[PDB]
């Protein structure tokens, strides 16, 4: 049995709380701005024939970047979000990074790009989405919340690189 404390970050209406949701209640509803009225919610999963119990802690935006928070306090894995429709979101993803790093230090990340099925209105470049991944050294997903693409498969890779690295 091991329990994961993970940390989903990035810039307002990425779909942080969306994707908090859609992983742990199965749900999307059609709200502009979706609400999680607790710290965190929990997932229950097996991983390489281990009981895991995922915790995902929900975040505020950039307007509260420089806030120390208890959603990032032992955090031991972390989601970096930006959004396909809003380039501001995807600049801001070093600074998520060095935030992070600076705060839990070095735990396993992975870098997502949400809202892929608005990829006609991208305003991010598919090669320059990759570089930064590869320059970050992360491991990156395009992921749809709204479609339930690629969610559980960032969950279920942090959780093993939790267990492994
Ligand atoms: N089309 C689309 N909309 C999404 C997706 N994920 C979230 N949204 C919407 O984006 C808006 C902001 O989502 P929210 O979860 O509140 O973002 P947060 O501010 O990062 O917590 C809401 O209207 C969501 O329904 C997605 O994959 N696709
Ligand atoms: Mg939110």
């Amino acid at each position: 049995e091991v329990a994961i404390k993970m940390v989903v970050v990035g810039n307002g209406a990425v779909g942080k709380s969306s994707m908090i949701q859609r992983y742990c209640k199965g749900i999307f509803t059609k709200d502009y701005k979706k609400t999680i009225g607790v710290d965190f919610l929990e997932r229950q999963i097996q991983v390489n024939d281990e009981d895991v119990r995922l915790m995902l802690w929900d975040t505020a935006g950039q307007e509260e970047f420089d806030a120390i928070t208890k959603a990032y306090r032992g955090a031991q894995a972390c989601v970096l979000v930006f959004s396909t429709t809003d380039r501001e979101s995807f600049e801001a993803v070093s600074s998520w990074r060095e935030k992070v790093v600076a705060e839990v230090g070095d735990i396993p990340t992975v870098l997502v790009q949400n809202k892929i099925d608005l990829l006609d209105d991208s305003c991010i470049k598919n090669e320059e989405a990759e570089a930064l991944a590869k320059r970050l050294k992360l491991r990156f997903y395009r992921t749809s919340v709204k479609e339930d693409l690629n969610v559980n498969e960032v969950f279920k890779y942090l959780a093993e690189k939790y267990l492994q690295k």
